[PDB]
């Protein structure tokens, strides 16, 4: 006997050890990240983070380093970002209290609002505006932090 | 000739910061044939509507000036238009590491969603891009601290 999970873990390990990020991702796509062994969370999260379209600036800004010392929450954050579950990544970021991760998740959430088809134009616009205001607030906080550190 | 009027309307929109309106005004036209200043308008408009903080948008677009080479403007227009293959080829021609890496990542996504490619061809392409990305990442880490000596 059926142990499809057991097998996918071995399979993702084989692909990861070869840097086959995309293939790791599709191997694991039907599986809940919260129940994965820590090494498998590591493989998946690394795979998502390695393939996230970040500019050099974004890259400098966000906590996108993943190691076998990195806390589970950071791995879950990047896995949800990777799966386009920005709502889930947003509330993780807030729990973590990582400013730039909240901002990054707010940006992905903005896109999802922009594309949402169930929302009317007015509810749409209101929400984008709420988001941009929150982003600007955090951006203001980052700037003031950097100002104090240069004093 | 409606082309000329599009350039004029895109200018009218650009000067009001109506970046997304600039983009739609020019959507049908080829970027290579556009006058330098319109390439600037379009490139800037794509950058100003990317998913980035305001500060990040400023940082990229403040680097795009009317003394900037046409190539950097074409790069951003391709990115903005999801012509990531084209952005990548240009990026390698420019020989700027950062633009190659960003374009690879966006190209990866183009492949990921390409309907014409078969199941197996898609995967082999992604496998290749994935390995290249690891290679750039390994070089990134090595530059950060060479640990000599
Ligand atoms: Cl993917
Ligand atoms: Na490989
Ligand atoms: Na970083
Ligand atoms: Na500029």
């Amino acid at each position: 006997t059926a142990q499809p999970k057991q097998e996918a873990y071995i399979q993702s390990t084989e692909l990861f050890l070869q840097n086959k990020y995309s293939d790791v991702i599709t191997t694991l796509e039907d599986y809940a990240p919260e129940d994965m062994p820590y090494v498998i969370q590591y493989e998946l999260a690394s795979s998502y983070v390695m393939t996230e379209s970040l500019t050099e600036e974004q890259r400098q800004t966000v906590s996108n380093n993943i190691t076998l010392k990195t806390d589970e929450q950071y791995m879950l954050y990047w896995i949800y970002i990777g799966r386009s579950q920005s709502e889930e990544a947003l509330e993780l970021a807030r729990t973590i209290e990582d400013r730039d991760l909240i901002v990054y998740a707010l940006l992905k959430y903005r896109e999802q609002i922009k594309g949402d088809t169930d929302l009317s134009g007015d509810e749409k616009q209101k929400k984008l505006d709420e988001i941009d205001q929150e982003i600007k607030e955090y951006e203001r906080e980052r700037k003031e932090s950097e100002a104090q550190l240069e004093e």
